[PDB]
């Protein structure tokens, strides 16, 4: 995975009319028309693109882009970073759903999902779930067999690879 690799993997990710629009906001701070901007201005246009980077973050992209010293991150190198930041954004608001969706499910805070609580959710999704149907995903879910889905197993029941 060398970097004109982890560049065409950076299209390839996404869709073509996403590369322009992306493009169209970092050509308001080229103006020399040279396909590059400031690291100076690098955070400015991915917070405008809606991702959110912590300046140790940027400070790190900045050394990793910044080799030669000419002050500048091309396009290309920019939506290898766009990608990087938006992967993990994403999987940040994930697990944070998934942190809301067991406070929910857990109706009495006793800090776990029990056979009840578990049919009552299910039941009330309108699918035609019957009691065999929940008692097996229970038991499947439930690797230390104490009839109950604390939070690590429910995190792996969701994401099922895990
Ligand atoms: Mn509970
Ligand atoms: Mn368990």
């Amino acid at each position: 995975a060398s970097m004109t690799d982890q560049q065409a993997e950076a299209r390839a990710f996404l869709s073509e009319e996403m590369i322009a629009e992306f493009k169209a906001a970092f050509d308001m701070f080229d103006a020399d028309g040279g396909g590059d901007i400031s690291t100076k201005e690098l955070g400015t246009v991915m917070r405008m693109l809606g991702q959110n980077p912590t300046k140790e973050e940027l400070d790190a992209i900045i050394e990793e882009v910044d080799e030669d010293g000419s002050g500048t991150i091309d396009f290309e190198e920019f939506l290898v970073m766009m990608v990087r930041q938006m992967k993990e954004d994403a999987k940040g608001k994930s697990e944070e759903e998934l942190a809301n969706c067991f406070r929910i499910f857990d109706k009495n805070a006793d800090g776990f999902i029990d056979i009840e609580e578990l049919g009552e959710i299910l039941r009330a999704t309108g699918e035609h779930v019957t009691e065999e149907d929940i008692e097996d995903l229970m038991k499947d879910s439930d690797k230390n067999n104490d009839g109950r889905i604390d939070f690590d197993e429910f995190l792996k029941m969701m994401e099922g690879v895990q």
